[PDB]
């Protein structure tokens, strides 16, 4: 986890996911600070809710 390369990446495109609003990415950072076990999931769930939410 410490400065490791997937849990750093992560965090990073969890906060780089310009159709997350707020509440949305800190409650997915949060969700990743709790389970570090689960990094995939829950970067998959926030690319999946940014995903949903683009324009196009």
């Amino acid at each position: 986890a410490q400065h490791d390369e997937a849990q750093q990446n992560a965090f990073y495109q969890v906060l780089n996911m310009p159709n997350l609003n707020a509440d949305q990415r800190n409650g997915f950072i949060q969700s990743l600070k709790d389970d570090p076990s689960q990094s995939a999931n829950v970067l998959g769930e926030a690319q999946k809710l940014n995903d949903s939410q683009a324009p196009k």
